[PDB]
């Protein structure tokens, strides 16, 4: 294409740990974890009567605890709720350590614009060097119906998470569990020569995951898979993780500490894909040494979109090496 | 999201029985059936030379027969055909009992607008209390390509049906049967350690069903699955029904009387989902008793989109209770 | 619908053979092959340092070799690269035999517009009777995100090919092979009564193929599946071909000569679908004999969209008969 | 531009006479007039209680009177009113003489689509050779805000009329007269060296007329100016007519018989513009004699848009010659 | 049209007085003025170093002074500036008396959305009965280029003001004065028979005013003209006011107390237009007495858009009567 | 607004001289002129049979003559014509001195995209430091109807010229002269107390000029007025120039050498506007010295859009100083 997209800021994002702001002990324990990204939650996991205190707890946690080089985020309240403006104002004013805001229930691009206006103004007032990035949750049918447009809604936007349980609720999917599969979401084969019919299970989230993936990959964002509720089923977690990784997802939520190592292992890039990326970068250097505008590797032209992907993958591999 | 959608009129729609207008005996028998919704057909099931008479038959049937509290609909002829304007004019003028119009082959939002103009004018002339609702058939590749836009095309719009057989024809899918699965729409696994390769069947309608579902659920409509042709295969019907129900579909067509009970059973909401909805409504009442703007259930904020879903589900459960 | 689309020029397109322009011997051998469509490649298969010569080779091959009635195409370089304008100018100026241009990596409708401007001007200068047609490659996440818009981007546009390997690269799908399936892109079933869990493989390209199919079928284009890399696995090729054919795809690439017969066999229309189309055409003639505007077959109205599909299928069947 | 628009059907349209359907005597007298275009009105000039009879009157007038080669139109009731569907159905069914429908108060493109659906179906039923054309009234702020989109809303669309009095009402312009100027819509000059300030009158309809003109001329339609109410002021009529003619308008309404000759005289094309158009057509013939793709006149390339304008102007000049 | 727009909340808005928040004495004096609408300014008239205090001053003024039944507004800082979020949060939290927010420099619809999100959340927190309305300033070329889209950007939106001086700056118009005319923005006539050429002055703001007017009147908003700087020139003020009133503008800014009476006098509706509106309302009552859906006045159908305009004008006339 | 536009490359553009490529003597004489910008024409002024030679002439002129620091442009042939691709390829390949391309008859944004693709590829091949800029001619009703969209069509786009004579032809305006005014484009005043009626001339190009101006000023481009044909009427030229300058236009075409000094004089910025811009830049420096994010001048906040305008004006003033 003649149309070129710039990749978002290239962070390592294999594991995304959710931590309720209402639990300072859990926040403290999380600061020493192996998660790549942590969000401190003001939204779904925090009861209304606890939201004001959780906000205070999070300010203290972001300012006092040692988070290392983790990408630190908050999940703000919904735009449809009165809590949100104080989440953004109080925390962004008080907490230089904050890296990102996770905006829930995003439905249309203007939702993201709204948060960009507010965030920008606070950063202007505080004379901030760091600029906050955004992650959006696609966790409703409305957001899914507008996902491609949402993907281009802010220069801050870096990533989208698939909120599977809230998406199920929004679509009225038959789901009593967070994530997972369903014996009813299956095909019954036509009778074979023996008179037999098999039941082959299908993926209830295939459509959602692929559509969000395409939006992310078209427009330079990280595609992240959401929560998996069955803490007693690491095999099921790992299957779900490997399935979305196979599509191109870059990471997955952890909502129980056991899930952190599982996500980290699955979403580590292969040695081979890192090596290919490194060879692309050396082929770029070669083209510059030769005075040649076109980059070639193993007899193939490597185009600018492909160079940009290679640069992003290397930044991620390099982060792993220094963790 | 800050963007809020109003749910369509909340009807019970588990089973949708198709009845040709060319058969007054079948229409009479259908009036005593257990279908939730009936459409009297002027379109696909009626030969051109029979369309004028079928129109007359339907006027007589809507005016004379006892349909109970069924949602009564007509499937009008295609907008590309000369029959349609007389279908709408003659029946809407003559038949106060009519509840809805099923518009076939919808391709773009302006198709729906056109029917809204005509329907509105006739209702104005007749000084009608009741306002007719619309259901649209997504049964062509054109309609599927525009489904999200179609979903917002009229305040009358309540529901979309996936016309699987006509959709197959439009896409040139290999299909000689109405609905069902296909041994060729399958994956051949890579050889395992024993040298073996399995054939795992896939869902040829997954993309179509999910895209239409997302449009419906984003914009407040009922997602309805279309016909299944093999009357000798209730197990296959039930599998197809349970599979789309698992996604969030609300009902399915019956094109043979045996299919009515099968659809009714599958698309009845679970006791648990009705109970959750009832508890949401009591949590709303609680918030009002306490003077609190935010509704809480089991320690979780229940947002306005979720309240609106609960209200719709209850209206549907209540209808079942009075049938 | 009241909105009507005109079908593209109706070519037989079961097999699409890729031939590198850097290999004149391979080009010569390809001219005697059984492929329906051949593209002479200047892009992915040709190293940068060989592109200028490949352009010359292709001019000689198009002018000198006997291609029969094959649809002859070139795959031009990417719009993001300096080679492209000379590909179009030099070949279109010199080579009346050329039938079509395959535009790679298409991202937005204006990419196609750009090639239409250039192609048109050269045809105006050369006073050409024949008008070149376009095929577009949807082989990036950007193109997939804009596929519906791309489908309406030029009166020359006839077909879209799904570039599976480049699409995988763009989406960061885990893929070291061109096409095929993936043991990780699978679901792990919930434990049954015996404590057992099965692994049911899913289709990593279902979303992509279906979305591109819908765009094509909505807007009158041929949907074509891209390359399959495992030349040692005809069973896998045939499975992949039959799977997309079941959806409605019309043909598939051959990147090794063995794949030509496999594609030709799979994408031949059934005797039954050709017979139905022929009966539609005779029903049209019947309606004209009777003075009737509506066409009827076996008691069903056959609408204009359906007539147009029948006419296209017959043109394709007729081509097979004369090959 | 590479984007090319097809001109509408090229009718002579200098004068457009409005005749109320409630007055059969006036309709009879109008049939012998010198108007180019006549619309028989069911809308603004006909009281509600007279609309049903006016419809009958118009059917009789269109079928019985001798209208010559006039372009014969009806102004249907508003889409927001119950009268309209019977206007279209009854008259189009009964009256082959009808040439066009004037759609009032058009606000959005889908308004035009709606009338195209209904009109098409009736024409299909009646097996009509002639296809009815459309004229739209831009007579509200809504329509003006959407005029460019309305201009591309139907293949039937030929012309737009600026409904000045209804537009004034919609905008709350201070206007007690149909059309004309306003001493208050003026500028007061800054004091000159003598201390004097002049009042220079401005054109209250400049914006409206120019915006509608641009939409028409971009998209191949006739721009027509609406009514002027002061029958005692032919000088004012002629000034208003010459002012919009200077912009490129092609005709103007007559709402009193005296205005017909005034419009005909003003909107006759100059001898010079007809001669230039004729020379363009002979230059086209010259290019064909020489085997040259580019047309040249007096040393200037004459492009396809300019040829199409010349062809339209000649068709209009030829009509005048045969009147 | 079949598309119907709801009118904004119908306030009397002849005069709009600008009062800097940095001047508590001027605010006090303004509370006893005859202005219909007052905005307390935090933006253009307040130096950066005074903005924090002006915010405090305005809170005190809104809470303590007697504003009568005036529509009370604040002009917040620009969205591009850090002051704005504290303007909205502090004042909306503290000041139930506030009626509206005037949003400056609006460029795109999402600017308005952003303020709607923030305003809504604060109102939710405060459990407000009253809902704040919005006025937007169209005072840049960007806003003018997007004015039609801005007009539909919020259910709160009631009015647009043409910020002539800031618009001039944005367009680089030659303007050293706020508003007014320009000897250079004139036409030099062609020589007449005496050899003479006149200079006829044109309206430099005609395009801007008319485009904004059309957006407002299409979408149910009040069109308001902005400031006029020459306090020594009431004749020029009155000319400018009468000129935009003639188009349909509903009011004008006062930036000096002398301008209040001038705006009030010019933008009072005529006795005749109020009488017509009253007769429309009595014709509506008549139609209801007769059981007739169509409203008729003096032999003309009065449509719903026209009824809605009449209702709005009466609400405004009634307000004047009670002032 | 929160939406921010980047200004185009800031060139001095008071005078734009048109020089036919068919006249090498005129090209030589033009190189020593006082024009700011020169376009060497391949389009309107060059007969078809002379276009191939004019292309060669221009290559020689751009490579051999001394153009000083003039902005050097070519007016390429229309996209609808076969000449264009060779204009771009041959000249851009051969002529590093070229600064810009003037694209004629632009109708839609994709026209500009097309030229951006071709231009970019040639620049890539030639390994150019300089990047060519674009100017577009808005000289048709189609382009005027799409002008706002065209304004955002390429990062190369710097300027739009109003092609008055071609625009008149496209709109069918009564115009036998290039530019100028029209006694018929006038208002006839209502009789005064003496029985008199005046004729006040209006501006036939007001709508066009203002709409194009708004598009330019919204999106960071230079608005340039087109040709004036009456070389014997410098007073009329100067009036036309001062009239568009008053709106904010930045320059005007010269099509006769006498017009160069007239344009240069009119479009020189005032001493006062340059001084204000310089004071803005010193206020920016002041804010940086004080550590303050907001810039203040004379008690007013100077926003980023206003800073960017000031920077552009200064770059232009500085250019004048070094000419
Ligand atoms: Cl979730
Ligand atoms: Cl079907
Ligand atoms: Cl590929
Ligand atoms: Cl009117
Ligand atoms: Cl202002
Ligand atoms: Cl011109
Ligand atoms: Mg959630
Ligand atoms: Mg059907
Ligand atoms: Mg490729
Ligand atoms: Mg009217
Ligand atoms: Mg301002
Ligand atoms: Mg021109």
């Amino acid at each position: 294409s003649f149309t070129l997209i710039q990749q978002a800021t290239p962070r390592l994002h294999r594991s995304e740990l959710a931590v309720p702001g209402s639990n300072p002990t859990f926040m403290e324990k999380s600061a020493a974890s192996k998660a790549d990204v942590i969000f401190l939650d003001l939204e779904d996991a925090v009861a209304p009567d606890d939201k004001e205190q959780a906000r205070k707890n999070i300010i203290q946690a972001l300012n006092d605890l040692d988070w290392g080089n983790k990408t630190m985020m908050i999940r703000i309240n919904g735009l449809d709720t009165h809590y949100m403006y104080r989440d953004v104002v109080d925390i962004v004013e008080a907490c230089p350590r904050l890296d990102m805001i996770l905006i829930p229930k995003v439905g249309v691009p203007a939702d993201v614009y709204a948060i960009d206006v507010l965030t920008t103004q606070i950063e202007q007032a505080k004379k901030r060097e760091k600029k906050i990035g955004f992650e959006v949750l696609i966790e409703t049918a409305l957001g899914m119906a507008n996902v491609e447009a949402i993907a281009t809604s802010s220069k801050r936007l870096e990533a989208m998470s698939f909120g599977v349980a809230d998406y199920a609720a929004s679509t009225r999917a038959r789901s009593t569990v967070i994530g997972g599969v369903n014996a009813d979401y299956s095909v019954l084969t036509d009778k074979d020569e023996a008179g037999n019919r098999q039941t082959h299970w299908q993926d209830p989230w295939l459509f959602a995951q692929n559509r969000m993936l395409v939006a992310c990959r078209a427009y330079g964002l990280r595609p992240i898979d959401g929560p998996f509720g069955d803490f007693s089923d690491p095999d099921g977690y790992t299957s779900a993780a490997r399935r979305c990784a196979a599509l191109g997802f870059e990471g997955k939520w952890a909502i129980h500490p056991s899930q952190i190592d599982l996500a980290n292992e699955v979403f580590t890039p292969s040695e081979a894909e890192v090596t290919k990326a490194r060879r692309i970068l050396e082929a770029m250097e070669e083209a510059a040494k030769a005075g040649r505008g076109a980059v070639s590797l193993d007899g193939r032209l490597i185009d600018i979109a492909s160079i940009r992907m290679a640069e992003a993958l290397i930044q991620k591999a390099d982060a792993m090496g220094g963790k």
